[PDB]
C-alpha cells in the first residue's frame, strides 16, 4: 500500500516489474520482478530482487518456477545462496495443484 509499481511490456507480457517507495515525490528502488514466459506465453519464472540500497545494486533473493501439468501446475520455490552463487531448490514448499 505504501508502494509504486512500474512494468516494462515486449510483446503483450511484463517482462518485468520494479517496485518501489516514495518519501514525497522520490522513489527508492525496493523489489524487481523479473518474468520468463514459455512458447506457448505462460509465465515460467518469477526471480524477485531486493534492492540494496548501501551497496547500491539489486540482490538475487527469492525465484519462483512454474510447470504445467496436463491438469496441475507445480509451483517451485528457490532461494539464492551467496557462497554457492547459485538458485537451490526448497522442495520442503513445492505445491501442486490442478
Amino acid at each position: 500500500d505504501n508502494l509504486i509499481y512500474n512494468a516494462e511490456e515486449v510483446n503483450g507480457v511484463v517482462v518485468s516489474e520494479t517496485i518501489f517507495k516514495m518519501e514525497g515525490t522520490m522513489l527508492t528502488n525496493y523489489m524487481k520482478h523479473n518474468y520468463k514466459y514459455d512458447a506457448n506465453n505462460q509465465r515460467t519464472e518469477d526471480e524477485a530482487q531486493k534492492w540494496n540500497s548501501n551497496k547500491n545494486r539489486w540482490e538475487n533473493n527469492l525465484c519462483i518456477r512454474y510447470t504445467y501439468g496436463n491438469k496441475s501446475m507445480t509451483t517451485e520455490y528457490y532461494k539464492w545462496n551467496s557462497k554457492k552463487k547459485e538458485y537451490i531448490l526448497v522442495p520442503e514448499m513445492t505445491v501442486t495443484m490442478d
